[PDB]
């Protein structure tokens, strides 16, 4: 049953990696896993070198063709006993969010199975030396804080890059869409994974491109050329894996080949991608042009790209985005002869604190933007809710038009991850961004005799730049964030429509964790997104700064018969989330591009000139409380 | 008494570190220490960053000067409650070395309270790991060995560079002689220490330069130019003090400067220096000049290129030895923002796995070589022992004329250095080089009636190039090995002398383990020196080929009442090494520079042409037993 | 030609007119410029893998083989081995040799001007095959043999498709195979990659009947000589792995009885004539292999003989 369920898979993940070696004297037993093998046990994974993938698409092969609840469990006992428990456990949990006999499993918490990869070295190292230093049943907690010189002005930005939930997201994400999910040979597809993956990037990249103007830095400079050399960063991650680390980058390096690929066959894809664009179509593995639409273009560019599996052509347009993190985390050691641990851009939960991160997601985004770009700007017409007039919003924290942001510092369990031996409860106290609660009081003249039904997207973009007060909207659009989305009913005249922080549609509510699925609550019986996936609540409104730096609230207000996509699908359930990931076995419950308005061109210079009557700027402040 | 010496001392030091952190609420206290306490604990130590030794010699200073073997106790009590450990136990082993109340005291061996230094990271986080794995009394042993894929062709060579008693002899070296040595503060001096300080480094990377050849490739390149990029190397260790390592060097660096020096003060004192050498004179802290004699002038060209405190000029000369050190260690990071713990020859311990550490000590030997070379080559009259003809040697291990080298697992215990909390022991299985025992038989006819005293120094260089076979004896100085070097005394006539290799007057026979040490043996009782200085025994003759490599045993026979030193000093003791190292409160037993005869300049083409009749190549093969 | 250039040659000009391509000064180039030098400046081979590279992406995009495709049905290769002087060692020579400068440059008045060269050579050595052919009737076969080596520069790993690089065709042959046990015993002369007799300027001064076609029969062919590497004077270990194919599948129509540089029917041919082999030059070797050892390629058609290659010194 889904009790025992969990009962068995959490239970092998009380202390996972050492189930890793043991006695399978012949690999036969598993003629689904019988062609793995180049990779024995720590010998560590680049996520990226091809090989392994191949390696790896055998055990998805033989994973998935399985029977029953039951025999899915005994190939997850018995394959474990030989693989790299990575890529095992990214294997099962791709499976057990997808493969339909199992609702209600959660996926075992990775910030809490491998901590390594989320905190100091130093506070590991500690926590484990004081349970050799008291051998007694006592927890101890330890503080992440560290004392050292700043000299770096970018470990500011390490309250957001370097967050457990942000980083969790990250994994949870691509979890959720596996590059190699084939549709096919799994019974079904995986909705608008493409432009959704253009978009939470973004998304993501832009709070961040916020964050850094909030501490009065620039926006993050893309990774347009390859000569140009990558940022210095030192994660302080050892792996609890084995004794090493991610060796850390020193700047002033340039990029390097692969055994795999060349600097220039990346260069090559981008030009085949950036002149198929201006062609305005694509030719997939048959040689068959379909076009660069509006609808379909993006799902099937997307798939192309990854590259996914789902992929259009791979050969052709390469999978530029993947294989630019190779060459960007191995900028240490591309030729391997070394064996260094590579920086952590070869895995999706590590990657956001390295600076360089950001620098490649401008350029992929420099792309979609491009893509964007040849699409034309909006009319007003189709920015135009007929009849509705947004008579203004306001925001009511403490006061009216600032929110305030805290430190709260935080806990996170190593015991699950490392051998504790003894004590209950090894903690590492972190220090975190949070903000004040805050609703929108929004204003409406519904001029229409009948009840209107909208869809309100509602924005966080900042009103300075860096240079000076300058509105820019196309120039804000790389900024521009959507705080929220949601439907409402407008009877005739003045309404008002009053939301409250919680119910963003972008965001994890409640986290979970590894304790509290020992037990059980109520929410929804669902998976690796649950109570891990959405972006984190604490990080919903950035930093600004502790004079009260000055942003903009701008809201939209769209038809809601027109947006919501028809269908039967399900209850009110993970789609807490909807925004930046989604809901489960639906689609993007909105018809427009995610982004909307601001995905494409804007010819106009003020946020203003670009206000219809159901558009509205409300200027807000963020003060960081000291 | 020195027994409870042995038993305060290194109890502090039972699982060292954690001693670090203490009590001591005001450092008032002692008076004494008042302006150190400015590195905060872990905030790592990188000793040849100029500060850290300066901040080292009020530690020296301090660690000297205590009352009696009881007050020298309490102030390492007390201090102790605060202060940065590897720079704490470097002062003391200088101390419990050289302060007259210790003998019969041990220095606990670096090998085993520090061990990951020593050997791979993996191999110390998989003892930890399996006593986490097995929570029982169970002693672990690991075989260090490891499975990589060898693109490098380097990676050989790392049999004789990263070895336990190679690296360990060196931190020993500079123990017993400390650049930081005052002698009138510490009321006495060390004999030879700048001469003896070029040659056990020529002697080092001579036996490395033979290394190099026995695997068929060429002789190290020296670090003439600065510009001209240094070596990519990865040591594979983490280090034991927190969860960071040795941030490890990519090739093609160039060599950076310093917040403390530009590489171009370092080009000056270079040029100062080798300008010295043609004016033949150093201007000393009084600007007065001294000569650089036959004799004294490598002492003082040594002690001044390093530089001691003995340094007779510092600002003029720099330290020029010390200060390439810190530039090729900070290779990643001079400017020092990213906080990145350096590379291995920031230390004297780790020092010899790096292949760049060659490349900078045939430079500074090439400074030592031209002032050699500025004097003159040898008289025949001062190369004969008159009247003694070597009729010839011969080296018989299972054979004649072959010495047979082999592989020898063994073992290094983890538990002193790490916490077992648990086990016994955690051991590391390491594989070293070795090599059969065999002897020398030399024969000689004793023309005069009278019997002759001599001292026999006898040698080891390569016969073939890597070019083809050529007996450039001035091109085979730089690899020229003293094997050993001893008194005879000769009758009348044919006289054999038989020499079996243990005997070597280079080298340590035993080694000791601090388990020898929690009980106490009588050998002697002398102390960092002991079983610990010499150069370890298994790479006495290096590694040749599997084939059986072919190289040069040359012999001379010089007059023993002519070289012996007179003076009143000891018993026979702590000489075992007298040839690369030395004997306690004594001197260098030989009136000649060390490397006589191979110091100076040859003009002659061929070994033989060298030859006198006191002289003698035995042509002698080794062969590695795969 | 326009759009794909010459790629080949033209990579030959710049890298042989390295000193001096906008050529004021005159210099003659890198013996690049010209086939018969070519070979001896190590450049050379750096850009023949990169024309190889693409060449093999041409074969990368072509799929690997089915077993199916790999099997010659029935018959068994119960297993080979080399008799040089001794079982699985082959053993290497140094053999200095003559060249007639005389008729190249003016001797004027002497008879003959010679250069003394020395060369390395090999022990001549036998393949001793053995095969049940399991079926009643009379099997036809070609037999593909090759040389690859056994170690890396790393340790020992017989990664075939790195090893597809480094395998070289030693031989390919028809032979009729009787039911049950068959020995082939082939002798190393007959390999079908070489010149055996060329002919001196002298010679044909003079006059023989071998027969008379032209600079192929004689002139190419792969030297004798070079046949087998030279290994090391350790003995180092290579590999031996044969294939049979069918020779009625294999066979283009028409045998041919002359030999006109179809001695050396492998590296270059024969004449007037195809390539007499069905599949691409390199087969099986010509695509990918998604096995890890030379071991996982094997059918019972197959066949590693591993062996040793000694330099008398």
């Amino acid at each position: 049953t889904v009790a025992d369920k969990q009962a068995r898979l959490m239970p092998l993940f009380k202390h996972l990696t050492a189930l890793t070696r043991e006695k399978l004297p012949l690999d036969q037993r598993d003629e689904r896993l019988k062609g793995v093998g180049i990779l024995p046990r720590g010998t560590l994974f680049s996520c990226f070198h091809a090989r392994h993938l191949a390696e790896a698409t055998e055990l998805y092969v033989a994973l998935y063709g399985a029977k029953d609840f039951n025999d899915f469990i005994h190939l997850c006992e018995q394959a474990r006993q030989i693989v790299n428990e990575g890529m095992f456990v990214y294997a099962v949990s791709v499976a057990v969010l997808h493969r339909e006999d199992c609702k209600g499993i959660t996926v075992p918490p990775i910030q809490e199975v491998f901590p390594d990869r989320f905190v100091p070295a130093e506070t590991i190292n500690r926590a484990n030396k004081e349970a050799s230093n008291h051998p007694d049943q006592q927890s101890i907690v330890v503080e992440a804080e560290e004392t050292g010189n700043i000299l770096d002005p970018e470990y500011k930005l390490s309250y957001f890059r370097e967050d457990i939930g942000i980083n969790a997201h990250h994994w949870h994400w691509h979890i959720v869409y596996p590059a190699t999910w084939n549709p096919t040979v799994m019974g079904k597809e995986k909705d608008r994974k493409g432009e959704l993956f253009f978009y939470m990037h973004q998304q993501m990249c832009a709070r961040y491109d916020s964050e850094r103007l909030s501490n009065g830095l620039q926006r993050m400079i893309p990774f347009h050329n390859f000569d140009e050399p990558l940022e210095g960063y030192a994660p302080h991650l050892t792996s609890l894996v084995s004794g090493l680390q991610y060796a850390s980058r020193p700047e002033g390096y340039s990029i390097h080949d692969l055994s795999d690929v060349d600097v220039q066959d990346m260069v090559r894809w981008r030009e085949r991608i950036l002149d198929a664009i201006n062609m305005h179509y694509i030719v997939d593995k048959d040689n068959n042009k379909i076009p660069l639409d509006i609808e379909h273009g993006t799902d099937i560019l997307g798939d192309i790209i990854e590259s996914s599996d789902e992929s259009k052509n791979v050969e052709y347009y390469g999978s530029l985005h993947n294989w630019g993190h190779v060459m960007m985390a191995n900028i240490t050691d591309p030729d391997h002869r070394f064996q260094e641990n590579p920086g952590v851009m070869s895995d999706t939960s590590t990657s956001l604190r390295d600076p360089i991160f950001y620098r490649w997601h401008r350029f992929i985004d420099n792309i979609f933007q491009e893509h964007k770009k040849s699409f034309h700007p909006y009319t007003k017409e189709e920015l135009s809710f007929p009849g509705v007039e947004v008579v203004g919003v306001s925001i009511n924290s403490k006061t009216a038009n600032v929110i305030t942001t805290l430190i709260k510092e935080s806990l996170l369990e190593l015991s699950h991850g490392i051998n504790f031996g003894t004590d209950q409860s090894v903690k590492v106290k972190y220090h975190h961004l949070d903000h004040e609660p805050f609703t929108y009081n929004i204003v409406v003249e519904n001029n229409s005799g009948a009840e209107k039904h909208s869809t309100v997207r509602i924005f966080l973009a900042p009103k300075y730049d860096e240079l000076n007060n300058k509105l820019e909207p196309d120039e804000q659009r790389r900024l521009f964030i959507e705080l929220d989305k949601f439907f409402y009913t407008l009877t005739p005249g003045k309404n008002t429509i009053v939301r409250n922080h919680q119910d963003s549609s972008v965001t994890i509510s409640k986290v979970r964790t590894f304790d509290q699925l020992g037990a059980g609550e109520g929410v929804s019986e669902d998976s690796t997104e649950y109570c891990s996936c959405g972006w984190p609540e604490h990080m919903l409104i950035p930093r600004g700064s502790h004079k009260g730096m000055e942003f903009e609230l701008f809201v939209m207000l769209t038809d809601h018969d027109e947006d919501t996509v028809a269908g039967l699908s399900e209850n009110a359930v993970c789609s807490d989330a909807v925004s930046y990931c989604g809901a489960r076995d639906d689609r993007y419950p909105d018809k427009k591009a995610m982004g909307f308005p601001f995905d494409r061109k804007i010819e106009a210079r003020t946020a203003a000139e670009f206000l219809t009557p159901n558009m509205g700027l409300t200027d807000i402040k963020i003060k960081f409380h000291g």
